[PDB]
């Protein structure tokens, strides 16, 4: 819409009150002109036709229940644009800064969000096993990686290259998690996970067998569901990457953390620079050696670190 931009306030998923920026042309509408060519947040209005309708509101207040999930998609989406602008100098996910575009309210009692190759899309859960799913930093961010993902190595959706996928995705979903300082940790899902159990969480980068996935390439799923297992292998790159963040020692190999600054700066370098469409397990390695080689030295710890890592979770 053509209009004057402006900032309206309303609450999010989990009840907290926030600023969102707004544009107003008789209504005032989630429409934020001040991120590269615009953040778009639609009602989906419970059908599974996308986008919807941009999202429009009478006094530029967003308090009720009903517009809890568009705050913050709209909200997180803003955040993640900043995290990869400020921290690592890309302009949104094509790097040309494309509209960002998110449809809330899709489908009924659906337990989901997804990036579907042109835009998000996000389900309101069934209120057991999920809340909207907007309301995580983690999941938004997770899942606007994978837009990030298809425009530069372009991992393909199965077998170990789906894996490196979701794993890039849980990675930079937690760094945006950190970035914003929304309590962070290395879980995914848990502020929107079962609002009726506490401390659990979908996945695990810490520990991912807390949850019955992976830390270790000998243990890794060979058959066919999940499309080869790519939400369930991507436990082992996932151990991986928190290991080289934070260190540990996992089936008795030491790793020294180099901390998480250091971790996101290698693999957004390995994902634009180095990985391709059928990259394995084994190149994500060699990925991202050499991009701590080129950052750090040959020589330097933070090149040490992450080889230990992948030799801690089996990786050659
Ligand atoms: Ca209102
Ligand atoms: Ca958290
Ligand atoms: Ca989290
Ligand atoms: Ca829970
Ligand atoms: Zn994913």
């Amino acid at each position: 819409i053509t209009g004057t931009s402006t900032v309206g306030v309303g609450r999010g998923v989990l009840g907290d009150q926030k600023n969102i920026n707004t544009t107003y042309s008789t209504y005032y509408y989630l429409q934020d002109n001040t991120r590269g060519d615009g953040i778009f947040t639609y009602d989906a209005k419970y059908r599974t036709t996308l986008p919807g309708s941009l999202w429009a509101d009478a006094d530029n207040q967003f308090f009720a229940s009903y517009d809890a999930p568009a705050v913050d998609a709209h909200y997180y989406a803003g955040v993640t644009y900043d995290y990869y602008k400020n921290v690592h100098n890309r302009l949104s996910y094509d790097g040309n800064n494309a509209a960002i575009r998110s449809s809330v309210h899709y489908s009924q009692g659906y337990n989901n969000a997804f990036w579907n190759g042109s835009e998000m899309v996000y389900g309101d859960g069934d209120g057991q096993t999920f809340i909207p799913l907007s309301g995580g930093i983690d999941v938004v961010a997770h899942e606007l990686t994978h837009a990030v993902t298809d425009y530069t190595a372009g991992l393909i959706y199965q077998n170990e290259s789906g894996a490196i996928n979701e794993a890039i995705s849980d990675i930079f979903g937690t760094l945006v998690e950190f970035y914003a300082n929304k309590n962070p940790d290395w879980e995914i899902g848990e502020d929107v996970y079962t609002p009726g159990i506490s401390g659990d969480s979908l996945r695990s980068m810490s520990d991912p067998a807390k949850y019955g996935d992976p830390d270790h390439y000998s243990k890794r799923y060979t058959g066919t569901q999940d499309n080869g297992g790519v939400h369930i292998n991507s436990g082992i790159i996932n151990k991986a990457a928190y290991l080289i963040s934070q260190g540990g020692t996992h089936y008795g190999v030491s790793v020294v953390g180099i901390g998480r600054d250091k971790l996101g700066k290698i693999f957004y370098r390995a994902l634009t620079q180095y990985l391709t469409p059928t990259s394995n397990f084994s190149q994500l390695r060699a990925a991202a050696v050499q991009s701590a080689t080129d950052l750090y030295g040959s020589t330097s710890q933070e090149v040490a670190s992450v080889k230990q890592a992948f030799d801690a979770v089996g990786v050659k």
